[PDB]
């Protein structure tokens, strides 16, 4: 058993040098590998054990030098294998990137930072290796920007941070196979401990192997496309996994910061530094599946998980609080609730005022329980906790006593932790935000105005619209009744207000209108709400996507402003909704980027003349959702007082992992989330040269004309695109709980962002990212010799223009042209070959470009940790792309008859029979789905 | 200090006395060590007291790591005061010489503290040991090398205090505990046995749990089996509170496991 | 019951149906589900109050300082319009909420067990289509 020999040479080859000396990524992987191939062979064979390492030696070797010859080595083998020997050559490559996956986040959660290769400026916020921390932070703005602690100390009292969790756009893994990665990565690491016994270390071997087959003899597939509800707990499972805990620990060092400076306070407890809100159960654009029960389920769901955490938690506070000199205001709380009642003894007060809370919190879980499970209940409102001010009474009440008696230092223990669980958490750990297309809420005004005779709200102009809404807003009758003419979509709308109107306000953040385009679309979702009796309306927020509608936002919004009633409604608070993906979809990647820039900066003019807050929700796509050091420049890299103690982010799915499931991971990152928001508050990046802007825009025009030509203006496009790219087969599998377009006979308009991006990225081509960039570097280049280095100054010396660039040289290296021909060779026809020739040429030299900007000769030319574990990740990526080919050119082509090998080796007792009620050949729709979601599990964000 | 570990008392069986490993092994087979736990002759302290403590230590150890991080180290000091003060705050008298039961749960409170985790961490490693000679089995999981006893609820020699209410007391209030340490168990046994290729016995066990029924799929039987075994678990635990606090129940004894064996069939 | 009795006939035993059978029948279509039927009966002057508490709300005048015949046309023009009236942003003195609560009640009733809405000094047509009207409006 010499084959450990031969792997251990290809990764060193893949990762030569040493990014520092803990470098013990290729010690981890190859040890990960090893055990993972053996049990392979234990479980199917000896022959099959070769031939997937014989695939990931010529992956890797590919990866390495790119001779084109790898690739024909690889197809050539995968095509031989019968359909069962390509659904175990595709799992376990699965399952050997994940566990490259793992080996790369115990390597970076253990790597101990430099100080010494700190530059000074603020490139190194852009990796987790010379990226500030919150103490520097602080050391920073006090030195460099001459602030006193107490002013740092109030922008931290006043800041929020909204982290919103999304479903995930494909493969939520199951949450058992997340406990079983968690248990492989704790035996890597304790397998690494310098001084662990032969015993410990023999058991945490066996442990690691275990569980690695663990892991492998389970299915992937399966079941349902699961409910939004199921979607929705495989959510919260990072609340018990990392966040519940991780708040308060995060905050005592946020206090301890504080103390190494001179600040003697603690951040109060009440202060509400992280918020945490969700978009699971709440957004319906384009998801007829989120029904209002959905919303219902996931509200009264979230209350039960709160009220659940807040008993198992009150029992270890009871057992702390064991003092007996109180406050007088206490002892007479306390001889309240044991005259209204181990039977808690009135000489422990604490201890009866937190029982009497305890039952509170067991009558509201169950309460809860029975409002879902049900319908109804029975448990009248006085044996629950209707809102956050009657849990945080009594509580306040134990610290003040505390304190009171100078036990100060025992109410800062777990007392403490507690209370600010509470104000981070609330009642409902989230807040729902719902979603909602513009176009349906004009459906039902139109019905509305039909129904009453007054015309149709939708042929009516724009401002027309906004009369008629003023005045049905002034008024003092209200609009309809049952008897309306409701479609099944004008019901579904309806009754989503009136499950709005029939819960409880603390678990509902914002009303999201989606294609926002017009003040009329913000004044009609607030008149919905009011005619659907909503008690406390949400805040509504515009969703501006495409290009016209970024461009007319500011306008819209200063109309908004302008009109009493809206004005007093919002009470000077506004939030504005911008997608990333969205804007890039309509009008490509670097005109919605400088769009979004400047249409914030527009935003910031109105909120300051209007005298309103304005907090800017970033959604998916952005610089800000890649995870991670990058994170960090990205939110410095916004503009000027856009964020000004208030940050909304959208955390997807596919990095949610990344950011929350272990401890230090959790923690760097509400500290990167925290600090950047604070150093971004008290100190703006540079505000950009005139020629700066000048010269964006005009690179916004070419190449958006560049974008546009080529995904609608050449007719071919279209069948190109679902030739050379699996859009068809995710837009038909059970990867993603939503439709893949909102209209199913249109073109690339109507097709989700999400589908749109993922179909692209798949093929190592990321056409989406980068298209336009080339035609628009190379015409400024040619209008001037000089523009080339004035580009190379914004790259050094601009955040937002470094961090643009950088994600696309980022997704450059997740690119591989060679793969993508691979593809066109295979699935698209030869008349249409030399229009992806074409864009492949297109795709080299904005390559080139994209290097030349940033002063690179190779990619990533500055950050070889990125470099590393990019290469890692791709020598497995690669042959789930290859198998991905050749499986959909059988897929397709029925006609295509393959010269298969011999069967390997082991109602369903093998691994082909997983799969009965299929559609084509057995095994091909399982290893379809396994490669997609290999190869999505391994390249994670783009664009 | 100097005392023999499990792998040396083997080595020194193996070596000086020409036992063979197999002989070792049967030996271990047939040992039965039975602890037997009683009141305290003077102050069995509040399981409280016990937290603190637990914590203090807690705290020294975590302070003396030759690798801590001077925030890691702040908060730590500053976690080992407030302990300290927090233990120094509480007193230590008044109310009644504990009632037979609070003395037993404060005797049982080391089950969940260390115990419960710790027999199958030990037993373990006297496999390891196992293998270490050269013996490829393991103690077999049903082979009684610990097994453990109470006095507390049952010893009246010189105590009227100890009635025979007191008795029926510790007994279904130790059934509470450990199915209550069972249930909360099975959950995470639940999540490990994900795994779809089974037995034909346990297949059609599991085809029969489905049918008399997240919702358990078919195609995860051992989630099936053990989330029935889960079931009985929680009526079991239920039953015993009811005999408790009151001295009936209506949930009948069908629904829970009366003996070992059938908890261990499945 | 009626099944009962056609087969008890169809089998030439109508004597034994004519017996019990037909008392109980006879009982049930006499007395219903309810034995009685309840009659509501309020004075004019508190649906007027209620009306003129609208249209002063609503800001179009006092339905009670109009005319019979002005009161019979807004009446007429609310009967017949698709918009409802008022909303729980009304108002209410103890009068009008006893009013509107009563034909809340009402609402939340099977009808097997009313009878009549009686207008007490009932003296022009007014009276009338207003009860009609706060019925329809109250659901």
């Amino acid at each position: 058993l010499e084959k450990m020999a031969s792997i251990d040479v290809h990764l060193r080859q893949l990762v030569p040098g040493k990014v520092s000396e803990d470098d013990k990524l290729v010690e981890y992987d190859a040890l990960l590998l090893d055990r993972f191939l053996d049990i392979l062979q234990d479980l199917h064979g000896e022959d099959l054990r070769e031939t997937v390492q014989e695939l990931y030696e010529h992956s890797a070797e590919y990866e390495g030098k790119h001779e084109p010859k790898k690739l024909e080595e690889l197809g050539s083998v995968l095509t031989s294998l019968d359909p069962g020997d390509s659904i175990v050559i595709a799992k376990a490559f699965s399952h050997m990137l994940n566990l490259a996956n793992l080996a790369e986040e115990v390597q970076i959660a253990y790597r101990r930072r430099i100080k010494k290769l700190k530059k000074g400026d603020f490139v190194d916020e852009s990796s987790a290796t010379t990226e500030s921390d919150l103490e520097e932070t602080f050391k920073k703005l006090v030195g460099d920007l001459n602030k006193s602690p107490e002013e740092i100390f109030d922008a931290l009292k006043n800041q929020t941070v909204d982290l919103v969790l999304t479903a995930h756009p494909t493969q939520s893994v199951r949450r058992s196979l997340l406990q079983k990665h968690g248990r492989i990565r704790d035996c890597l690491a304790q397998l690494y401990a310098k001084d662990i016994t032969p015993d410990d270390k023999q058991e945490l071997d066996e442990a690691l192997q275990r569980e690695i087959q663990a892991a492998f003899r389970t299915d992937e597939i399966k079941r349902t496309p699961p409910t939004p509800q199921d979607e929705m707990r495989a959510g919260m499972s990072y609340f018990h996994e990392t966040i519940w805990k991780g708040v308060p620990k995060f905050l005592r060092r946020v206090d301890t910061a504080l103390k190494n400076i001179g600040i003697e306070e603690r951040v109060p407890y009440n202060a509400p530094l992280i918020q945490f809100s969700s978009w699971m159960g709440g957004d319906r654009d384009g998801n007829p599946r989120v029904t209002p029960e959905v919303t219902r389920d996931v509200c009264l769901l979230a209350r039960m998980m709160a009220a659940t955490m807040y008993f198992n938690q009150i029992e270890d506070l009871m057992f702390e609080m064991s003092m007996w000199r109180c406050n007088d205001e206490l002892r007479a709380r306390a001889d309240e609730v044991h005259a209204n009642s181990k039977s808690i003894p009135t000489t422990e007060p604490y201890r009866v005022i937190l029982g009497d809370v305890r039952d509170k919190l067991y009558h509201t879980r169950e309460r809860a329980h029975q409002l879902l499970s049900n319908g109804h209940s029975d448990v009248p409102v006085e044996a629950t906790f209707i809102n956050l001010e009657q849990f945080l009474e009594p509580l306040e009440l134990c610290y003040r006593s505390l304190c009171s008696c100078g036990d100060r230092p025992i109410a800062d223990g777990s007392l403490l932790d507690f209370l600010r669980q509470v104000s981070t958490f609330g009642l409902s750990l989230v807040r729902l935000d719902i979603r909602q297309e513009s176009d349906r809420h004009t459906d039902v005004l139109d019905a509305i105005t039909t129904h009453l005779d007054i015309g149709s709200y939708r042929e009516w102009s724009e401002e027309r619209r906004q009369e008629w809404l003023l005045s049905e807003l002034s008024g003092k009758r209200p609009l309809f009744g049952s008897d309306l003419p409701k479609t099944e979509e004008i019901a579904d709308v309806l009754d989503t207000f009136h499950v709005i109107a029939e819960l409880p306000a603390d678990s509902f953040g914002a009303y999201i209108i989606s294609m926002a385009t017009a003040p009329s679309d913000v004044l009609a979702v607030e008149l919905l709400q009011r005619e659907c009796r909503v008690k406390q309306p949400l805040r509504v927020v515009p969703l501006f996507e495409k290009l016209a509608d970024l461009e007319a936002a500011p306008a819209a919004v200063a109309r908004l402003f302008s009109v009493d009633w809206y004005k007093n409604r919002i009470n000077g608070k506004q939030e504005v909704m911008i997608g990333y993906s969205d804007s890039g979809k309509d009008a490509g990647r670097l005109s919605a980027a400088w769009q979004l820039y400047k249409a914030q900066e527009e935003l910031v003019k109105v909120a300051k003349e209007y005298g309103v807050k304005l907090t800017m929700f970033h959604g998916r796509g952005g610089t800000v959702g890649r995870g991670g050091g990058p994170t960090h420049l990205a939110i410095l890299s916004q503009p000027p007082d856009t964020i000004n103690g208030s940050l909304r982010v959208t955390v997807q799915g596919e990095v949610i992992e990344q950011s929350f499931g272990e401890e230090h991971l959790c923690f760097r990152t509400l500290q990167r989330f925290t600090a950047a928001t604070l150093e971004h508050g008290m100190r703006p990046p540079i505000s950009p040269k005139p020629e700066w802007r000048a010269l964006l825009d005009e690179m916004a025009v070419v190449a958006t004309e560049e974008y546009r030509s080529v995904v609608f203006q050449e007719p071919r496009f279209v069948e190109y695109f679902r030739l050379a790219t699996p859009e068809l087969e995710y837009g038909r599998m059970n990867i993603g709980s939503r439709p893949s377009k909102r209209k199913p006979s249109g073109g690339i308009e109507s097709l989700r962002a999400i589908p749109w991006i993922f179909a692209w990225t798949q093929t190592r081509f990321h056409l989406p990212v980068w298209l336009g960039f080339g035609s628009a570097i190379r015409h400024v280049i040619e209008k001037d010799v000089r523009n080339l280095h004035m580009l190379q100054d914004m790259y050094q010396h601009w955040p937002f223009f470094r961090v643009t660039i950088d994600l696309i040289e980022m997704v450059f290296a997740k690119g591989d042209p060679g793969i993508a021909a691979l593809y066109d060779k295979l699935l698209v026809s030869e008349e249409l070959w030399p229009f992806g020739e074409k864009l492949r040429a297109n795709f080299e030299e904005t390559k080139k470009l994209i290097l030349q900007t940033a002063g690179h000769k190779d990619l990533l030319e500055g950050d070889p940790y990125l470099k590393q574990r990019l290469r890692l990740r791709d020598s497995y990526i690669t042959t789930l792309n290859v198998c991905q080919a050749y499986t959909l050119k059988r897929i397709r082509d029925p006609s295509y008859h393959v010269t298969l090998r011999p069967h390997i080796s082991k109602p369903a007792k093998e691994l082909i029979e997983l799969n009965p009620t299929s559609e084509y050949a057995p095994g091909l729709e399982d290893t379809l789905i396994l490669t997609m979601k290999g190869i999505a599990a391994g390249l994670q964000n783009t664009g």
